[PDB]
């Protein structure tokens, strides 16, 4: 289990110099946009159709999907910078801050800062400011600059806490019928954050605002990946605790949710991403 | 070369009954839906973003993309019933018939016939009419069935001309700058149908109407694949004829349009499929 993924606060100022530079070199060989488009496709892709579940969100594929989404987003970093790995954003600890908007992560040498009120919350600081970065709307057409607004939502004024997370790791079941937004005592649902929406994951891309709330476009913003890194590492954590707890459903899950059913838009299956070690990456710790 | 892709009108019936029996199975195992989604997803992926050119249509990638598409589909169709291949629809020969709707490809035991004007052109006849076939739309949610309306468009009253096909096979260049709708003297653009459009491939689509008229809902209609079967066969012929010539652009291409770029939604490159034999199928003319 090599390729160590590192808390964003643990990184150097060269590490950070690198990552944010590799991303830009993706973004512009044409590659990035096709993770903006994969995440979007697989969310008009209801499983089945007309259900509320999509091959990713709101079902029991949500985590391994975003696992081999992160996975195959890394390499194309590693192919651009062997010694760049994907860092995670431990938002629970940032939650404790007096004002997390002052996390080293919103520093202006990484992703940048909060949106500017005056410019309609268009991010004007840091490497992804409007003018140095390029976003895409739902239609697959150009958008114009990033937008953020931390905590300007009534329904998510604060980031989730360490407690929130400790509680979620408690949950004995991976997922529970029917496998969607209403699944009770379901680690997945809760980690997604649909139990008392909008908790945990959901909460952030409700806390961060702009394209990180409307989902479909969510990958526009680089920190999407920092985010789901943390989500992934929380799931690597749960994984061990209940080393025993495995994926459910095993079958009888809508096609695309079971444990041996490929995950639009790839042919990849959870069976295939149930280990972060076999994937050749292990989280600082 | 083994797999052998046979003109629909050469298909013994048990062979038609075997092909239609599998398409369902693929549809039932919710395996077929991923094919509609793929094709609707590449069309929403512009390259570069904000420019007519999508991952499948409107660029040099149209042929190799739809060649890969099909391959994967034959493959799924194979894994299940090893004896089933993906047949082609030779529309240039149907174009002769007094009424090319009488083709025996719209036969009740095969694809079904034309839209019923009473039920708003739903298809009610054949293994596929509202009732045994389910139809997703652009967003991704069930719409209700299948629709056809043969040549109701004043734009495309009649399928391509078997004498057109020849003309497009004369073209020397696979494609040419700027690698889009306006490309001139490009095999790829003519076959696609933009030269005085709609022609050939584009004229096929508008000819059938219903879902097949619209770029994103096209693959709802199994005929999409025969159609594209034929379209791949034509390229294939083109490749043998103008063997010297090769895919273009090689580089300097719009990421996702060059010889060795991966083609959204896959990792596969035009290079990976420029030789169809090596993909393990051939067209019953060999
Ligand atoms: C100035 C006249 C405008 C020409 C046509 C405008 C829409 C008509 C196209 C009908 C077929 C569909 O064609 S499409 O444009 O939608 O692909
Ligand atoms: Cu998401």
């Amino acid at each position: 289990k090599y390729r160590v993924r590192k808390n964003v606060l643990h990184l150097t100022d060269t590490e950070k110099r690198d990552f944010v530079r590799t991303v830009l070199i993706l973004k512009e060989k044409g590659i990035y946009d096709r993770y903006i488009a994969w995440h979007g496709a697989a969310g008009k892709f209801h499983t089945p159709p007309g259900s509320d579940r999509n091959a990713a969100h709101m079902s029991s594929a949500f985590l391994p999907w975003h696992r081999e989404y992160l996975l195959r987003f890394e390499r194309d970093l590693q192919s651009i910078n062997p010694e760049v790995t994907l860092p995670y954003w431990e938002w629970e600890t940032d939650a404790q801050m007096q004002d997390p908007s002052q996390s080293q992560i919103w520093s202006a040498d990484f992703m940048g800062g909060n949106g500017n009120p005056i410019k309609d919350f268009i991010v004007d600081t840091g490497p992804f400011a409007a003018g140095r970065w390029t976003t895409i709307d739902e239609q697959g057409n150009p958008s114009g600059g990033l937008k953020r607004n931390f905590g300007a939502t009534k329904e998510a004024p604060t980031l989730p806490t360490r407690d929130d997370v400790l509680n979620a790791l408690k949950i004995t079941q991976y997922d529970t019928p029917p496998w969607d937004m209403t699944s009770q005592n379901s680690f997945r649902n809760q980690l997604e954050g649909f139990i008392n929406g909008p908790q945990l994951h959901n909460r952030v891309h409700r806390w961060v605002g702009g394209q990180m709330g409307v989902v479909p476009t969510a990958p526009n913003d680089p920190v999407f990946f920092l985010h789901h890194a943390n989500v992934d590492r929380i799931w690597a954590v749960w994984q061990i605790i209940h080393r025993n707890q495995n994926y459910q459903p095993m079958k009888n899950g809508p096609f695309g949710q079971n444990f041996r059913d490929p995950m639009y838009p790839w042919n990849t299956t959870p069976e295939d991403v149930m280990n972060h070690r076999k994937l050749g990456y292990v989280y600082d710790i």
